[PDB]
């Protein structure tokens, strides 16, 4: 039994002052009048973070991302967030349990917050998608992501594509892309090279929005066709908002995802003299400036509803250097799991671009509900785990390196003046971090057994 | 030295009365009191007078299932003659592993003294590998050939992928060349089409459910998007629906170099007539499909305020017993195809012209002129100016008749517009100043027609 007390309580819908009241590891009565108690006045009290998009321990290039599942959900858990929800890599000829028995055992007592899979799809043949049904009632697994890029890595044609579709509406199954033209990418790619255009701004401009743009349109004509439901993961740039909204408008379930980054720094950056811009590398690339506006435009009028990390990082030193020859070879992706959710904090409440309310239903609630951990997971609410975070709103800080905790060299937002400082978390209502200390316990973390999909 | 008197002349921007004046291959003069010294009179007092049509979708003589198409290059073009259309662009396939010039070597060979009027090629792309990616610039300059298809759909026999479709737009952007699309996705088309058989839907009606409007928006909106990202030119081939009109006119809004065709089925032919009992629907049995009605009026909309801007036939023709009849256990083997050379040229008068849909000058545009332009047959082609071939059509606009196979031309059992009541009909056509075609009589000889060596793309 803990009691939270002096708290002003924040959810997808309410605002209001009132203490809640945690027993065992569930919320179990809110308002007014022995227990450990825990003083929260003039803090904020919300629902715990979820991030729908993360890559921990994964191999991309010869080398692994730099956290593993406990440095990871550690940094996410002192950045405001309970619950991740992992991309489950499968390799064609493929035993789909084999696969997914490896990413369990990533995690097993590594883990300290809860935890969930996506499961990807290499090739949609018979045996696959025989193996489907096994996991979506068995494995707890009801979201599936299919590349639309990375040619000859992870790369599924239209055909894998829409019998995925088809077998998700039969199943459940939330389908997810990642939704670029690989075929375009790779051309543009290999010719930057013919021409000796090897910096890592190059990554950007052979990959332009166009491409994105693309791909999201194919994505969601499938979606259509298939009578089946579509998540497009971090879409970056207008071309693409465009499309999701297009859909939305003919009454189609797809739905939207970004990410902070997105949100929060474009092009220009890269454009940095010493291999400074290989750490933006990390597809969808930056973007103009002019598209942040329209991704916030997006979460605020509800056409895009969800915000996760994309967190695949790598160290600056050794590993992104891994390709000062050629922009190929760095292998994409940023630090980005433990500053979400106080950026969409500072950078959206905090300057009127969203409500607060709005704030909590983007980086928690919405994604529990397309996932299937609702309410379990993703509300404060009588029956909900106990995953609050206690949330000053008051601190002015300075995003760094020299402070973060991810296991990483460096930071994307570094020297970031922001808004807001996670105080506590509580991940089924025990503490993993209390006053800005670790005092969680690696293993801790549980697998969230997800439902089939349902609509919002 | 020929004389046609009489005539109102109409092009794709004039209309007015006047002789004109063809001496040899060439029209040489236009107005009243013309130097006519001893030269065979034609009257053409209260008709009009017309550039021949240009049909830019052709294939006559065409392997498609085990079997070839029903008419070849002569029954083909004297069809067209009769039908108003005076030079053709037909349609080369190349095959996987395939000396581009043996392809076309073989298309010329198909022609050669048997065409009666002149016609150009496509060149159709499989792969877009290296090897094939040289030659094209051999033939560009030295064959004569501009323009490029790519089929997306047709799995396993005509489909590209996206690599070779983007490879060949940067390289035609290179080059000069007007790319085209056959814009419909080849994998989801597969997948409905597999599933409807392990579902017992073998009648030919479920050749149109099982390619859904959905699926031609999505691969020209994604022709588009190459295109975009290339820096190249598209032409879309037969639009049939609104979701691909759509995504055309959204595109030539952002200025981008996208071009648009229909036939006249998609103008005048709905999904209705193919539920018939018997096999009767697979006399509809082509790609992309006939579509719902609501959809004509919006591809006409499309002609009219200059979205699309040509017309063609893809006139691929089999005979309804025997050939059609090749998949009456299942619709996979009916050979794709209708018979659409003939009656274009005038269903877009009688339909479009008469019942105030376009102007008289746009009917010209549409039919003829537009695609000259586009596919660099222009001035040889396309227009009555002096320079130009003398590919005229006399034209009476006042005949009432109704089109049937019992009448018609093409060397083909059936007639797809059977029974419908049309105003306009062929008087005489000249294709060079020769008569082909004079008061409905063929006149004319096998192996007259000229090949047409075309120039590199410019814009309109
Ligand atoms: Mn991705
Ligand atoms: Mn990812
Ligand atoms: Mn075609
Ligand atoms: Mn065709």
């Amino acid at each position: 039994k803990k009691w939270i007390r002096g708290g002003t309580v924040v959810t997808a819908a309410d605002t209001y002052q009132a203490d809640v009241l945690i027993e065992g590891e569930r919320v179990v009565a809110i308002g007014h009048q022995g227990a450990e108690e825990i003083d929260a006045t003039g803090c904020y009290v919300i629902p715990g973070g979820i991030d729908p998009h993360t890559h921990l321990d994964m191999p991309f290039g010869g080398t692994v991302t730099a956290d593993d599942f406990f440095t990871g959900t550690r940094a996410a858990a002192f950045g405001g967030t309970t619950s991740i929800v992992d991309f489950c890599l499968t390799k064609k000829g493929e035993s789909l349990k084999s696969a997914i028995a490896t990413w369990h055992e990533k995690a097993r007592g590594k883990a300290v917050i809860d935890y969930g899979f996506h499961l990807m799809i290499a090739e949609a043949n018979d045996q696959v998608l025989e193996e489907l049904e096994s996991v979506i009632s068995s494995e707890g697994i009801t979201s599936l992501k299919v590349f639309m890029a990375y040619k000859n890595v992870f790369q599924a044609d239209d055909e894998t594509l829409f019998k995925t579709l088809v077998k998700a509406k039969e199943l459940g199954a939330l389908v997810q892309v990642h939704a670029e033209n690989g075929d375009v990418l790779d051309y543009l790619t290999k010719k930057a090279l013919a021409e000796g255009n090897t910096d890592p701004i190059y990554h950007a401009y052979t990959r332009p929005p166009e491409a994105e743009g693309e791909a999201t349109g194919r994505a969601i004509a499938l979606t259509a066709l298939a009578g089946s439901q579509l998540y497009v993961v971090h879409v970056s740039c207008a071309s693409a908002v465009q499309r999701i909204a297009e859909a939305r408008e003919k009454g189609w379930n797809v739905y939207g995802e970004t990410c902070p980054q997105y949100l929060a720094l474009d092009v220009s950056i890269m454009d940095q003299p010493d291999f400074e811009g290989a750490k933006y590398v990390w597809s969808p690339p930056l973007r103009e400036k002019w598209n942040q506006e329209v991704l916030w435009s997006a979460l605020k009028n509800g056409i895009l509803q969800t915000v996760g990390s994309d967190h695949c990082p790598f160290n600056f030193r050794g590993q992104k250097e891994l390709g000062r020859g050629d922009f190929t070879k760095i292998p994409n992706g940023g630090p980005l799991i433990e500053d979400r959710l106080t950026i969409l904090y500072s950078e959206g409440v905090r300057q009127g671009r969203i409500s607060l309310n709005q704030f909590v239903d983007i980086s928690s609630t919405k994604a529990a509900k397309l996932f299937g951990m609702f309410p379990r997971k993703g509300t404060i609410a009588v029956g909900s785990d106990a995953d609050i975070v206690i949330f000053d709103p008051h601190v002015k800080r300075t995003l760094s390196v020299e402070t973060h905790h991810m296991n990483v060299d460096y930071n994307p937002f570094e020297g970031m003046e922001v808004y807001g400082e996670v105080v506590s978390v509580l991940s089924r209502g025990s503490f993993v971090v209390r006053d800005k200390q670790f005092v969680g316990q690696a293993g801790s973390g549980q697998y969230i057994k997800r439902t089939t999909f349902e609509q919002a």
